[PDB]
């Protein structure tokens, strides 16, 4: 089985540790043994002027996953939305209103559905690839979240000159390490079976970074970067 | 304190990673320091022709635990069913109907109790050993579930000739390793405090096995076997 | 950012593993990189003649945190109560009756707030330090809980002559190790990012200790001490 999955992302934080905007969306291709990505694509947002309210995030994920799936032709796309295991193709207002999710969730999806559902139908019609809202039980979605963290740290090493100082909130329970030109990212949860990832990075001279727990977000780490 | 507990089991999966049937039921005797089994007994089911619907599994566990408990005479049996520590002896329809579980749960139990309650009562009358429905908080229940994974793996090594290829779904967050005739099973969650188990196995010539994350069940591993 | 937090505690258990009373209340000063305490203060309860019913524990916590905060002057105090991060200062009956917690939770807090709310208000008026009911998401609160575990162990090494035998239930998923006059305590959960802490201990001649899983409370350890 060969799976494409997408996720956003790390976050730029305040001094207060409050998030101001998300950084990276990543789409990944995952095959046996399902511990890492075979292939990756990335799209960076503007974490300043990002609306944390609403889901520009899921819109970008679907879009990016479709793009990579056209290239790599997986059997299926996994979407990070825990809706059962349902096909995005079939998410019209009626089937949404029959879902076992909160009323607030239903409203959010009806707005999303207006364009995402025709998009998934068209994509399916010409590729036969389903987009399944499986969410939390998907290992590829988790791998994509690790990569979103990895490329958020990359976006931080790279953008720390423009900005003077960067506080980046990493996705849940993951660590990032930089040695000799590459960034390696890992789940901190051994229960997930050794999920990891990698990317190349060019470290400007004299930039330092530390990784440590976010005191106000337990189980999340901070990646802090100085110039 | 000396405790007996039982649990089923590992699963045979198809190519879609959907379970077709459970494999091993194991009862274990656990004593200080409560990290492993002092003694074990095993009953294999037929994973093909197995009804995943319903609960032949809990019926087999009670039956196996009772068998082992007559032999080793523990102080108590832990049953993998989270009701609030209640003795199976006293689970008649009226007490069930006042339990704090879902209505669907109450119906399963009423059916189950029809024969399991006289059984637990009879067994207690002659042994004074209770069967407590404690479930999730029980370490010996978790240790039993690791052994069920270990013996599902053993079942896999030894049944991999008849069947040409075998995909086994392990119980949550546990790994299996085979060295030199023994399968070692271990929890992957360090929070549980180093739970582990062991069994002997004779690995047929030229069979290979891999272990990797179940892509569609996060935090569950696959034990894959070839002939 | 510099944070004070408090928590109770470890527990003395009978032979059934049922708790009879809480042992240590600890306040800690936590700063970057938020993995440990910069400074600690402790207050032991009498675990015999302790009322597990109600919350003398949260009262002693606020009291102890305030005491340490007067000394080290952090920006904020984290309180171990998951109320949404509301300031203890403002917890009167009306705002409590509008919180999204259970009705049982509202009543406990109404009783608590009768003295805790004037207390927080007085303290704020002369210090400008808030006490925030942030709870579960707070790393400093989890670090205080590791320290309460560590000092419960200390309390056990030093009270094991008076009482012949001591069984101590450590806080959730944490281990304790003693080498050369030092107790080191660690979270067992790697997802937390390496939280740890330390205390000095004088181990009386010929006392023994063991750490192992509590069979009836999964993910909680026992610290068992002999004289």
């Amino acid at each position: 089985s060969r799976i494409v999955a997408a996720d956003t992302g790390g976050a730029v934080l305040d001094e207060t540790f409050e998030p101001i905007g998300l950084i990276a969306t990543v789409a990944v291709l995952v095959e046996k043994p399902y511990r890492s990505a075979k292939e990756v694509m990335v799209k960076y947002a503007n974490p300043y002027d990002y609306d944390l309210t609403g889901r520009q995030a899921i819109r970008d994920e679907v879009l990016l996953a479709i793009e990579l799936a056209r290239k790599v032709k997986p059997d299926v796309i996994h979407l990070d939305s825990t809706l059962g295991g349902i096909e995005l193709r079939k998410l019209d207002e009626p089937t949404i209103d029959a879902l076992g999710i909160s009323d607030k969730g239903k409203e959010v999806w009806k707005e999303l559905s207006k364009d995402l559902q025709p998009l998934a139908r068209k994509f399916w019609e010409e590729t036969n690839i389903e987009i399944v809202a499986i969410g939390k039980s998907s290992v590829p979605v988790r791998i994509a979240e690790i990569y979103a963290g990895i490329y958020s740290a990359k976006w931080g090493i790279e953008n720390v000159e423009k900005e003077g100082h960067l506080i980046i909130g990493l996705p849940r329970y993951m660590e990032v390490n930089i040695k000799d030109g590459k960034i390696i990212g890992r789940s901190l949860d051994p229960r997930e079976g050794g999920l990891y990832g990698s990317a190349e990075v060019s470290v400007p001279e004299g930039v330092k970074w530390e990784i440590y727990p976010n005191p106000v977000a337990r189980r999340f780490m901070i990646f802090e970067i100085f110039s």
